[PDB]
C-alpha cells in the first residue's frame, strides 16, 4: 500500500535524475551540436573565448542548474514531515507528469540565462556539491562492502562455492590498484620536474597501506568478526581513482601530459565514463530499501532530496571535467582549485573509514 | 480523504503561480528575446521610447495580468463557502488541466492587449498589491520567527546541541544587518548632496534599535516567556532590506549611483534574486498547513485566492524593478511614487510588530 | 453524488461561455489582427466598406453564432426532463471534452460563412437577445440586493460592525449615480440642439427618484420589513448606466461628441469593460446554487440553456458596440434602432421593480 508506492517514488526520482543527465550529455558532441549551440544563449554577445570554444560546457551548466533548483524546491516542501499520514505524502507519490514537466520546464527556462557572471558562482557551488557527494558515495561504498562481506562469510563458508570468489574479488581489486599506482608513477611525474605529484601519490599510497594494515589486526576484529580485507580493498581502489582524477587537473605543463602535452576544448575520455558508472551504481544502491544517506517514516523525506541536489551538482562538475570558466585556451581544461578539493576529499574519506573501523580501540587503548 | 486533497490543492495553486512567474521571467533576456519581442504586441505602432527600449517590462505586465485575473475569478467563485460538503468543493480539487489551460489561455489572450493607456493603471494597481503583499509577508515572517524560537527553546535547552545555533542565527542576522546599514551609509549618500536618504536610513536604524530594545524588557516577557531576540533580528533584517530596496529607486542623479551614475533599460541584479527568494519562502510557508494569511473549513477559500492575487501583483512589480511607464530614457528605471510606498510599508510593518508584541503592557501601564 | 456533479456542470457551462467570449475578443485588436483577418472570410469579395473597415466585428459575429447554436441545441435536447433518474442526465454531466470540441468546432465552421446577407439578420436577433438578457440581469440584481440587505440587517444590527458599511454602500452608489447624471447633462447635450437627450435623461432621473420614494414609505414596509434603500440604490445605478449606454449611440452629429465629434471604426472603451464586468458578475451569481433565472430537479434544465443563449447574444452585441452592418463609415458606429431598445428595456425594468415592490398596496388601496 503505502510502502511500495513510496519505494516506487524513490526509484522514479532516480529515473528523473537519469533522464536529466542523459539529456544534458547529448550536448558537447564533437560536431553534431557545437554548431547548433551557437544560436541558443550566445546572442547576448575573456568571455568571447568561452562562448567561442566551449559551448557544451555552458549548455551542461544551464541544464543541470534546472535539476538542482527542482530538487532543492522539493526538499524545501517536504520539510518537517513525521508520519505517512500527513497531507503532503499525497503529493510526493501521485503527480508524476507534472513533476517531469516542471523539471524539464526549469531546464528550458534556465537555458536562456546569458553569460558574463553566471559561470564562476556555479563553479564554486559545484565544488561544494562535489565534495559533499564524494563523501556520501564513500559512505555508501563502505556500507555495501560491509554488507557483502558479512553475507558471503556467513552464508558461504559452510561450502566451498563462494570462498574462491571471496578471495578473487579482493585479489583483483588489489592488483588493479597496484597497477594503477605504478602507471601514475610512470606517466604523471617526471624525474625532477614536479614534486607535488610525487608527494600526493606517495602519501595516498601510504594511507592506502596503513588502512589495510589497521583493518586486519585482531583487536579490531574482536568487536566485529567480519573486518576482513574486502572493505579496505574497495576503499583503496576508490582512493586511487580519486588520486588519479585529482592529479589529472594539474595546471602545470612542465610534467602533466594529460591535456597540456584546436577549435574546441571539450573532451570525453575513459575517466568520465568510470566516474558516471560509479555514480550510477551508488545512486541505485541508495534507492534499494536503504538509508545509508502507519506511524513513522523509514527515510527522512528532506535528506533524500538534499542528496540528489548534491548528486546533480557532482554530475554538473564531472561532465565538464572540472574546468575554470572564462580562462584562456592555453590553460586548456585545468584549474588549481579542483585538485585540492578532490585530494582533501580523499584524505577526509580515508580518515572517516579508518576512524569508524577502529575508533573504540584507540579510545580505550 | 478531504483534508489531504485540499492541501494538495493548496500546493497545486502554488505550482501554478510558480510556473506563471517562471514563464513570465524567461522574457527580458538581454538579447535572446528583445528582438523576438518586436512582433507580438507593438504592431499597433513618449510611447515610442517604451516600445523601443523596454520590451521585457511590457511582456511581464501582459503575462502577470492573466494570472491576476484568473486568481481574482477563482476568489469570486469560492465566496461564502461554509463547510466541505458544498458542491463547489468538488470543482476546487479535481479539475486541474482545465485550470492550467484557463490560466495560460488568459496569459496568451492578454499578450494581445496594445499599448497606450494600459501601463499606468497597472502601475497603480501594482503599487497597491505590493503594499498588501509586503505586509502579508511581514506577518508570515513574524509568525515563523515565533514558532521557530518557541520550538528550539522548549525542545533544545534540555541539551546543548541547538543552543549554540540558537545564538548563532541571531548573531549572523545582526551582523548582516549592521554591515548592510554601513554599506548604505557609504554608498547611497554623499557628504552634503542628498539629505532625504540620510533621513530614511537613520530613522529606519532608530526604529530597528527601538524594536529590539522593547522586545527584551521583562514586562513583555512576563506574558509570553519566548520574547527572545530572534524575532526582532529577522524583522530588522527585513526592514533593512526594504530600506535598501526603497532607496535604490531615488529619482535623483545627484547622489544615487545605482542606475543613474544603452539600447535597453531592462536590468536584473542581486536585488531581484533576493526578492524572489524571500517571496518563494513566504509562499511555501503559507501553504504548509498554516493560516497565517466534515463540518467547518480550516482556511477561508476566498482569502487564500486574494492573497495570491496580491502575490502575483507583487511579482509583476518586482520583476520590472518598479519603474514608471512612458518615461524618457534619461530618467532610466527610477520613479518617485515607489520609494514612498515601500518606506511607508516598512514603517507600518515595524509599527505592527512593535504593537502586537507590547500592546497590553502599554495599554495598562 | 448527483447534486454536486450537477452544480459542477452548471459551473462548467459558465467556463465554456467564458472561454468562448475570451477567444472572440482576442480579435478586433488594433493592428495585431486587423491584417491577419483579411484572409479568413473576405475571399468571397456597401459591402466593401464593411469588409475593408470593420473586420473584428464580423469575426465576433461569426464566433458568437457558434456558441448561440451550441447552447440552443443543448436546450432542445434537455427538454421535458422531470427527475434526475432520466437517462439524459448522464449526458449533461459526464462528457466534457466532446462538448468543448463541439462548441469550438461550431465556431471554426461558422467562421467560413461569407458576407452579404448574414449581418442584418443577426443584428435583429442580437437586439432581441439583448433585451431579454438585460431584463434577466435586472431580476438577478434585484434578488441579490434583497438577499444582501436582509442578511446584513438581520445578522449585523445586533452589533455596530456592519451598519457603517450598510450605510456607506448606499451612500457611495447614490453619489456615483448623481455624478453620472450630472456628467450626462454636461457632455451629451447642447444648449438648444438635441432635445431628445434632455428628454431621456430627465425622464430617467424622474423614474429613479420616484422608485426610491416608493421604496421607503411605511405601507410597503408593513409587508416586508427590509424594504430599505440598497435595492433602489443599485437599481438606480444600473438604470443610469443604461441611460448613458443608450444615449451613447445617438446617430446625430449635432450634439453627440462620443464618436462623431480613420482606417478602422472598431473601438474599445471603458463602457465595454463595465458592461463585461456586470455581465460576468450576473452570470456567476446565476450559477451559485440559485434559480433567479432523487425525485425532482432544482433548476429547469432547458431554461438555463435558454438564458445562456440570450447571454451569448448579449455579448455578441456589446463587444461590437451595437453598430449597424453595411453602413457607410461617416455614420461611424451609431444606429437608431439600438437606443430605443436599450431605453425601452430600462423603462420596463424600472416598471418591473416598482411593481414587484408595491403591487398589493396599489391593488388594495
Ligand atoms: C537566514 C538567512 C536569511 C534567509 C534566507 C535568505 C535568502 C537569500 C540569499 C540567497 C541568494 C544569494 C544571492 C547572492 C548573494 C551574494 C553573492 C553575490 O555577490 O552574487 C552576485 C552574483 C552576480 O552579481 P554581480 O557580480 O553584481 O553581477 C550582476 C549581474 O548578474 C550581471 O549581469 P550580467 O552581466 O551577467 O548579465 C545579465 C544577467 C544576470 O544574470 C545573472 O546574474 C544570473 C541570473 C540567475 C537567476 C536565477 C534565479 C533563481 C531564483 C530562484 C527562486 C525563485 C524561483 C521563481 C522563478 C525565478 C525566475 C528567475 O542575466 C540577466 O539579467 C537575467 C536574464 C533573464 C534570466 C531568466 C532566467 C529564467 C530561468 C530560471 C530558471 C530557474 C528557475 C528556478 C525555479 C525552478 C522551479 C522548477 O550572483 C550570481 O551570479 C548568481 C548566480 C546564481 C546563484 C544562485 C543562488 C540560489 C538561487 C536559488
Ligand atoms: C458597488 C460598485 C458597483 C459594482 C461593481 C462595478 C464593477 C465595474 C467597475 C470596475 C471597472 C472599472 C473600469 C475603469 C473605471 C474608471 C477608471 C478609468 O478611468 O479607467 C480608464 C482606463 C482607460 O480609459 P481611457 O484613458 O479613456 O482610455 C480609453 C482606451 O483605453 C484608449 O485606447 P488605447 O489608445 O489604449 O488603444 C485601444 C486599447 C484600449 O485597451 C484598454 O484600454 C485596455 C483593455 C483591457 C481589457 C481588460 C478586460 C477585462 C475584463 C474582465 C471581465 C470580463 C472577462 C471576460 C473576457 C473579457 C475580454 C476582454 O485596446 C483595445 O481597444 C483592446 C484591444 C483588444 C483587447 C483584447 C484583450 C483580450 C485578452 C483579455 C485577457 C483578460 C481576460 C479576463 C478573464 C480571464 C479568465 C481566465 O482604463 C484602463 O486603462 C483599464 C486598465 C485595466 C483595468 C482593469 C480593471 C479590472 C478588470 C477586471
Ligand atoms: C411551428 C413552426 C414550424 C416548425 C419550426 C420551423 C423551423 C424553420 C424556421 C426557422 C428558420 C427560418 C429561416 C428564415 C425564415 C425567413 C427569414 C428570411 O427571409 O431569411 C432569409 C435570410 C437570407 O435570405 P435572402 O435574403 O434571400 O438571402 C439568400 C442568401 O442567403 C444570399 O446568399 P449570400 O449572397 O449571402 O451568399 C451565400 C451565403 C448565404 O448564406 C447565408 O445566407 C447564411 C447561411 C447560414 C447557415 C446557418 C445554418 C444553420 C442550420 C442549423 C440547423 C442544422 C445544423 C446542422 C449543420 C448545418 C450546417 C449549415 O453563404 C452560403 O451560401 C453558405 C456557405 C456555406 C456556409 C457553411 C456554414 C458552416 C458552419 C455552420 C455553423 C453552424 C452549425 C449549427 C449546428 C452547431 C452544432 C454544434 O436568411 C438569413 O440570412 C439567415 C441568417 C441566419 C438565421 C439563423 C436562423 C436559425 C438557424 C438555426
Ligand atoms: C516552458 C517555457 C517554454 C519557453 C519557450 C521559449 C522559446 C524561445 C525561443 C527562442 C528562439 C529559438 C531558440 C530556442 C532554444 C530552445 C532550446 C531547447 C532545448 C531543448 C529541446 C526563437 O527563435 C526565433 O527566431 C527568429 C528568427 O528570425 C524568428 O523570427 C521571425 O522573424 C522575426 C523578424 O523580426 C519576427 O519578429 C518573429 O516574430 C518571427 O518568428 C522567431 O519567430 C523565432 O522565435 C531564439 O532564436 C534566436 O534566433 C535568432 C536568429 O537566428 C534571432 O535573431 C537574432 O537576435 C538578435 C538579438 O540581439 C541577434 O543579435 C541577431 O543575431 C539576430 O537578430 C533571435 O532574436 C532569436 O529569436
Ligand atoms: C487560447 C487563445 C489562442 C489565440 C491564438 C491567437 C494567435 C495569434 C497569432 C498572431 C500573429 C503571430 C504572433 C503570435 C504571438 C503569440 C505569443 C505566444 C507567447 C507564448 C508562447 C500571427 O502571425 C501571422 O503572421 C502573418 C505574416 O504574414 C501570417 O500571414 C500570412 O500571410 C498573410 C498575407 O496577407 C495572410 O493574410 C495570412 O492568412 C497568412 O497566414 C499569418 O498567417 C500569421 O498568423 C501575429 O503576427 C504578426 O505578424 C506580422 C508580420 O510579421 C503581421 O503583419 C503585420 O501586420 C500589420 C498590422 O497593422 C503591421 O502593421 C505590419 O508590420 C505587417 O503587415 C501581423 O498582421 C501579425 O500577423
Ligand atoms: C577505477 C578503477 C581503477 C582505475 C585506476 C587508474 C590508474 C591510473 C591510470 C593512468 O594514469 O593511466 C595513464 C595512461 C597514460 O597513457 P597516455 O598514452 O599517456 O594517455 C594519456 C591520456 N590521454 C590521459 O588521460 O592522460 O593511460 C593509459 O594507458 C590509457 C588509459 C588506461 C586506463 C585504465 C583504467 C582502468 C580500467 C579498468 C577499471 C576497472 C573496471
Ligand atoms: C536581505 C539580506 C540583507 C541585505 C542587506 C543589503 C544592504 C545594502 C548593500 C548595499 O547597498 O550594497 C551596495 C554596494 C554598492 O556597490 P557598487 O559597486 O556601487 O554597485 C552598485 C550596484 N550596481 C547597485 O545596485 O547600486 O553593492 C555591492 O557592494 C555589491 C552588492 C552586495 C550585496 C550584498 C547583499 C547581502 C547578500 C547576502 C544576503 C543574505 C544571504
Ligand atoms: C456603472 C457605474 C456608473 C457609471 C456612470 C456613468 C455616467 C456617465 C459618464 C459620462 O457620460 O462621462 C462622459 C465623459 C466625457 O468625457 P470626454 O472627454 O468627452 O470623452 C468622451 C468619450 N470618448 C465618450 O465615450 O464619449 O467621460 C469622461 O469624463 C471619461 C469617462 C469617465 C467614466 C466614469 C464612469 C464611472 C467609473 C466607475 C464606475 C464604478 C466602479
Amino acid at each position: 500500500p503505502s510502502c511500495t508506492n513510496a519505494s516506487s517514488s524513490r526509484f522514479m526520482y532516480a529515473f528523473i535524475l537519469l533522464v536529466g543527465t542523459v539529456l544534458g550529455a547529448i550536448a558537447l558532441s564533437p560536431g553534431l551540436q557545437d554548431t547548433l549551440k551557437k544560436m541558443p544563449f550566445c546572442i547576448n554577445s575573456s568571455l568571447q573565448v568561452d562562448c567561442e570554444y566551449a559551448l557544451g560546457y555552458m549548455a551542461v551548466y544551464r541544464v543541470c542548474f534546472g535539476m538542482a533548483c527542482f530538487f532543492a524546491l522539493m526538499s524545501l516542501i517536504m520539510l518537517g514531515v513525521k508520519s505517512s499520514r500527513d497531507p503532503r505524502s499525497h503529493i510526493q507519490n501521485n503527480f508524476w507528469p507534472l513533476k517531469f514537466l516542471i523539471c524539464f520546464g526549469a531546464a528550458i527556462g534556465a537555458i536562456f540565462i546569458p553569460d558574463g557572471s553566471f559561470g564562476p558562482a556555479m563553479m564554486w557551488v559545484g565544488l561544494i556539491g562535489g565534495l559533499a557527494f564524494i563523501l556520501v558515495q564513500l559512505v555508501i561504498i563502505v556500507d555495501f562492502a560491509h554488507s557483502l562481506a558479512e553475507n558471503w562469510i556467513e552464508s558461504a563458508e559452510n561450502s566451498r562455492g563462494y570462498y574462491y570468489a571471496l578471495a578473487g574479488v579482493t585479489l583483483l581489486c588489489y592488483i588493479l590498484s597496484l597497477t594503477g599506482i605504478t602507471l601514475l608513477y610512470i606517466y604523471f611525474t617526471t624525474s625532477t620536474g614536479c614534486g607535488i605529484n610525487k608527494f600526493f601519490i606517495s602519501i595516498n599510497l601510504i594511507f592506502c597501506l596503513a588502512i589495510s594494515v589497521i583493518s586486519i589486526l585482531p583487536a579490531v576484529q574482536e568487536r566485529l568478526p567480519h573486518s576482513g580485507l574486502l572493505q579496505s580493498s574497495l576503499v583503496t581502489l576508490y582512493t586511487v581513482y580519486l588520486t588519479w582524477s585529482a592529479v589529472a587537473n594539474n595546471p602545470e605543463k612542465e610534467c602533466n601530459p594529460g591535456m597540456f602535452g584546436h577549435t574546441t576544448r571539450v573532451t570525453f575520455d575513459t575517466t568520465n565514463i568510470i566516474g558516471l558508472v560509479v555514480w550510477l551504481l551508488c545512486i541505485l544502491y541508495n534507492c534499494i530499501s536503504s538509508a545509508v544517506e502507519t506511524e513513522g517514516v523509514t527515510y527522512s523525506w528532506s535528506m533524500f532530496h538534499l542528496v540528489f541536489v548534491c548528486a546533480s551538482l557532482y554530475v554538473m562538475m564531472t561532465l565538464t571535467n572540472w574546468y575554470k570558466p572564462h580562462s584562456e585556451i592555453e590553460l586548456f581544461n585545468g584549474n588549481e582549485a579542483s585538485m585540492w578539493v578532490k585530494i582533501v576529499s580523499s584524505w577526509l574519506g580515508v580518515f572517516i573509514y579508518g576512524w569508524s573501523l577502529a575508533a573504540p580501540i584507540v579510545l580505550t587503548n
